[PDB]
């Protein structure tokens, strides 16, 4: 069984995963490059725990009982303690290779190595490690504490065993796991993002105003947020990049990025993270 | 002002519109081909009114006060009484022409003629009537009583005046109105349907199971219903047709129907309305 989870990366995501494993009882060995980054990782887990204490959730005795389980190191032989390591540091391909290569040097043949992503080919990664059959892709969703789902992405090489284990691990963490053969955009992004794109196409064409496009979809398909407002939340540079991956990996102009999405990105109007995108925001 | 609404058609939609105008205070002149169809139209309006009485909504004195306002005829000079007629009988193009041609013979130059649709070119219609500038497209959503939105679709010829009037009419009826230049799929269907299609593409490709695709989108994008389950609700033959219109009207394989959606349709697996589609249902 998997009693001890490895985690390389202590940023937004890695805190997420770690917490999600701790508030359950699994031992996390978290790892990063400085002690500063590591404790900043712990501060966030605690801080988020104290929100839950506040809205009558959990207890004061779990904020405690969890953290005990988080062994947060800056050395990487520490990960031998683990049954599985999840890389959660980077969407940079060449850095990812190194990290996984290094993780692959430390732990034993039978340990599973995972890698969080939204865009990187799981098959292309798995192939850089010693045991490719022991590699699997994961993709958690962005406020990891509360979101109850993971895309589990099988490289061409991932084994049935490697799958079932991490299938079960996810189920323990309290999320429903989707299973997906490695493909550009996996499942969620594959269908969600080309829709966001189609909203930009519609707005580009002069067919309707942004606020009315967004309301159309809200009221018409009872979506929580309209795709444009949503695009502003995700990041229009994050959107363009996904569409570029879609178009490039499938080599099909079906996934042509919208031209207005290109223009906004060139202008720097990237959304909420710059105050201006489809809509204007404060700061 | 528009005190008296014309309605040709007493099926699902026309009952909808009529009610929506009555529960507000506008006089409806409803019209169909038999007396049977007309009263069946009234039975449904009443029946739906009695649900609202039941869940502590409205009153017993509005179930009454509304119906008074519904003048439900089988002659078509009755529509001279009206400030506007809304055609709500048919998605058959050649029948639609006739009806609008006939409606156009009865009412005066300055009366507005609308036409409900999801697929028919508003410009192509408007052009068959005497006053094209007085034509506008409407598209209500399917349980008209409760859905708070209409797509208002300007043919190339619709006037600014014709627009503002029917803009206001919609606002009275209690819906937010979207405004859209006539284009294949208008707004909602234009972006929603190619997404449903992309789910069929994903399932066709062997990437993931239908139930997990659907859950991915539910949990991942907090959508109420997954697109596949949704496709089963809409009708897979209704989906294929929309995609065919998209592909045919834009003349762009970007909107290629999914091949599995074609196959299911050929097999007769059309969804909930036949008991079998993506999923199997009872009967
Ligand atoms: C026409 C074309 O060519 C193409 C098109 O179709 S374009 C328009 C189609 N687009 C669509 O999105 C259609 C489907 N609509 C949706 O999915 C909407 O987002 C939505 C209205 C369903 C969202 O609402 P939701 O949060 O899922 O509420 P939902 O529960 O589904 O509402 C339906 C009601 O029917 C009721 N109902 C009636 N009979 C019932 C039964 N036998 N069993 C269970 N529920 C029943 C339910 O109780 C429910 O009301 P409450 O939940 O308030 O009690
Ligand atoms: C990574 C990639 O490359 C590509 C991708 O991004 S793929 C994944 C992205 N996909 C997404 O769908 C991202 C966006 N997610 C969604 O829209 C989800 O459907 C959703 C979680 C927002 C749906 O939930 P919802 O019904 O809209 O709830 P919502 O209110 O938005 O939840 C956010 C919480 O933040 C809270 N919040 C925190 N600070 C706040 C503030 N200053 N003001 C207001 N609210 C605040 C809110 O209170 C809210 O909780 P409650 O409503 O329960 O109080």
């Amino acid at each position: 069984s998997i009693r001890t989870v490895g985690i390389v990366g202590a940023g937004t995501m890695g805190n997420g995963i770690a917490q999600a494993c701790a508030v359950v009882g699994l031992n996390v060995v978290m790892v990063d490059i400085s002690d500063a980054a590591v404790q900043k990782g712990v501060a966030t887990v605690a801080s988020s725990l104290d929100r839950l204490i506040k809205k009558e959730k959990l207890t004061e005795a779990d904020k405690a009982s969890a953290l005990a389980r988080i062994k947060g190191s800056t050395s990487y032989d520490d990960l031998k303690a683990t049954d599985i390591v999840i890389e959660a540091a980077t969407e940079n391909y060449d850095l990812k290779v190194k990290i996984l290569k290094q993780i692959d040097g430390i732990v034993g043949e039978n340990v599973i190595i995972a890698s969080n992503t939204s865009s990187i080919s799981i098959t292309k990664l798995a192939a850089v490690t010693s045991r490719a059959d022991r590699f699997i892709g994961m993709h958690f969703f962005n406020p990891v504490p509360v979101m109850a789902l993971v895309e589990l992405i099988r490289g061409l090489q991932t084994s049935d065993t490697t799958h079932a284990a991490v299938e079960a691990l996810s189920k323990q963490l309290g999320k429903y796991p989707i299973t997906v053969k490695n493909s550009p955009g996996f499942v969620v992004n594959r269908i969600l993002c080309p829709m966001i794109n189609e909203a930009f196409c519609v707005l580009g064409e002069g067919l309707a105003s942004p606020e009315e496009i967004d309301e159309g979809m809200k009221l018409g398909c009872n979506h929580p947020i309209g795709p444009l407002a949503l695009a502003d939340m995700i990041g229009l540079d994050t959107m363009l990049a996904v569409m570029e991956v879609l178009y490039t990996e499938f080599a099909d102009p079906k996934y042509r990025p919208a031209m207005l999405m290109r223009e906004m990105v060139a202008a720097g109007y990237l959304g909420r993270k710059t105050g201006r995108g489809v809509y204007v925001y404060s700061k």
